């Protein structure tokens, strides 16, 4: 009862804010893994199968739409397993959603021994090859050995280069324990072959560890319409992709990158572009491979920035280097200086406010695969500088995988939650929140979250300036890691310190449509007190990845109770679509947002 007094005192809330848990009625609960703020002010919450074996088996796919003002929630018919889909807002205001997974079956084997799927390649066009049970596969980089339990038939190659024959087979370590696990893709030598057979036959596997998966991508794509509140089927991708990044390019087309293919292989750099005018997909001409959910942002010069943050898969030495990517020419240029570059899996990335400055922050992360390593660091790259590089920012207390990170209308970034170890192992959720201040490069500690959030979590800024937090998919239920985890179905709302002060500036006049380079006029009785105007793109958050959120500074003029704002001219900076517009006063206190559409 004391703690509860301390955190509800007016002085405390004025310094630190306040958290609140929201539980929904049982019938509306789900494992929310993606969320996006819609222009209607409601929040799309996507579970798909919810990373739940029974729901996959049953084809039980879930979506909700939540009204944060009224507190009502409804179900939305869901046509595909969207749990590992990619998504971003289109110029038309709909959310493009693409990819996902096929039905996934539990892997059979010994739960104490590292393992998973080996894809055997056969380069011989004349003959298939059968590898009997007990065949040994040893990594060429990692040096570790796994053994097949059943025989595998590997078809002949096809002449067309020869395109290898492929055969998948479960493999497993000889002995129990984490020492025999791997964390990244490797090419595996088949023991016992010599000569043309050894030359022609090899295995490729992703991580072979103790949290064993085999997800396989799908091609299905949809536009989520926020007015109709339905997914509208569009043309499918050419490539099946589980866990792809979708990101907007300078021309308004959406680039889809990476993911796992329809047999669980990493897609080998074959990227493609959705044209919203035709509703059709086209391959890009050149290949560039990334791990899953690469953090990819459109820069002001039309190039793409890869922060290095990603959700895993693929080799430890391809697709792992932060840099600037010219999509049209395919040139990639490293941005050097990242600390703890071995701990970029499961880090967050934010394009800091204001987006004009082209400053990116990478936050936390962990070692490849199921590694115990985790990073306390922030790293910042200023892309306008003469020689752009990462430099360390302020540090968290603890090494943090999966931190949530949302831009606020006062230019702070709320950095919250995460865990010290893989999927919250060892009951390692970090119940801590901080505001990061880009102008001073400083962290300030705020009120602790009430619910732990690790893997499969996120956060969303809302139009009234509060924030919603969702998800968390712990591997174990207990600190001793003996019982299976249960997905976290509670959500939370955080009310920041700026709502526990004096009166917020008033604002009306939306929704409006304002073109790049144009102006609009709004009403605020408190116009003379406005210090900053921010156009903030709504989040679409999943797997510690959000390429949609950004906060653009608007020039403005006050004339009595009328504020006139100007949207900047650059199509790369101000991506077509809908935005929240917030006005903040001299004391750092924001209005509620009005919605603005940029054509």
């Amino acid at each position: 009862k004391y703690h509860q007094y301390k955190i509800n005192q007016p002085e405390y809330k004025a310094a630190n804010g306040k958290w609140e848990i929201i539980e929904f009625p049982e019938k509306y609960r789900q494992n929310t893994i993606h969320a996006a703020l819609l222009r209607t002010g409601k929040v799309l919450m996507v579970a798909g199968s919810g990373n739940n074996q029974d729901n996959s088996d049953d084809k039980q796919y879930d979506t909700r739409i939540w009204d944060p003002v009224k507190g009502t929630i409804k179900k939305v018919p869901t046509p595909s397993d969207l749990f590992c889909t990619g998504h971003t807002q289109l110029a038309n205001g709909n959310l493009l959603i693409a990819g996902g997974t096929k039905r996934y079956e539990k892997l059979k084997g010994d739960v104490t021994k590292a393992g998973g799927l080996m894809v055997v390649h056969n380069e011989n066009p004349d003959k298939p090859i059968t590898l009997p049970a007990g065949t040994k596969f040893t990594g060429k980089e990692n040096g570790k050995t796994f053994v097949s339990k059943d025989p595998v038939l590997v078809p002949r190659a096809e002449k067309v280069r020869n395109d290898p024959g492929l055969g998948r087979i479960y493999v497993e370590a000889q002995k129990s324990g984490s020492a025999y696990e791997t964390g990244t893709e490797d090419n595996y030598r088949v023991q016992g072959l010599s000569g043309a057979d050894a030359r022609n036959t090899y295995g490729i596997a992703q991580k072979l560890a103790l949290d064993k998966k085999d997800f396989q991508g799908i091609r299905d794509a949809f536009e989520f319409d926020p007015v109709a509140e339905k997914y509208i089927k569009v043309d499918p991708m050419h490539e099946a992709r589980a866990y792809p990044t979708l990101t907007t390019l300078g021309d308004g087309k959406i680039l889809s990158v990476s993911g796992l293919d329809d047999i669980g292989q990493l897609v080998p750099g074959k990227n493609e572009v959705y044209d919203p005018k035709t509703k059709a997909w086209t391959y890009t001409d050149k290949v560039r491979q990334f791990p899953t959910y690469p953090a990819l942002f459109l820069m002001q010069n039309g190039k793409i920035f890869y922060s290095g943050a990603n959700a895993g898969y693929g080799p430890d030495d391809v697709g792992r280097t932060p840099g600037v990517w010219d999509v049209e020419t395919n040139k990639f240029t490293k941005v050097p200086g990242m600390s703890d570059a071995n701990m970029l899996e499961t880090a967050n990335t934010v394009l800091l406010p204001p987006a004009q400055d082209e400053k990116y922050m990478v936050i936390g992360g962990g070692g490849v695969g199921e590694s115990k390593l985790s990073s306390e660091k922030t790293r910042i790259a200023d892309l306008k500088a003469d020689d752009p590089k990462f430099v360390d920012g302020p540090s968290l207390e603890k090494g943090t995988r999966y931190p949530q990170a949302s831009i606020l209308p006062d230019d702070s970034v709320l950095v919250s939650g995460g865990s010290q170890d893989y999927r919250g192992r060892g009951d390692s959720n970090i119940l801590q929140a901080r505001l990061y201040h880009p102008d001073t490069n400083e962290f300030e500690r705020v009120a602790d979250p009430l619910v732990g959030r690790n893997y499969h979590s996120g956060s969303i800024l809302l139009p009234d300036g509060r924030l919603m937090f969702f998800g968390s998919d712990s591997l174990y239920a207990d600190k001793a890691n003996t019982k299976p985890g249960k997905f976290e179905q509670r959500i939370e709302i955080y009310t920041p310190p700026y709502l526990y002060r004096d009166s917020r500036p008033d604002l009306s006049g939306g929704p409006q449509t304002i073109a790049r380079g144009g102006s609009g006029t709004f009403t605020s009785r408190a116009a003379s007190t406005v210090k900053k105007v921010r156009l903030i793109r709504p989040s679409a958050s999943t797997h510690v990845t959000d390429v949609d959120q950004r906060s653009i500074a608007l020039d403005f003029k006050a004339d009595g109770d009328k504020l006139t704002v100007t949207v900047p001219s650059g199509k790369n900076l101000v991506q077509s679509g809908w935005y929240m517009m917030f006005v903040t006063d001299g004391e750092g206190t924001p209005s509620k947002a009005e919605w603005v559409r940029v054509p």
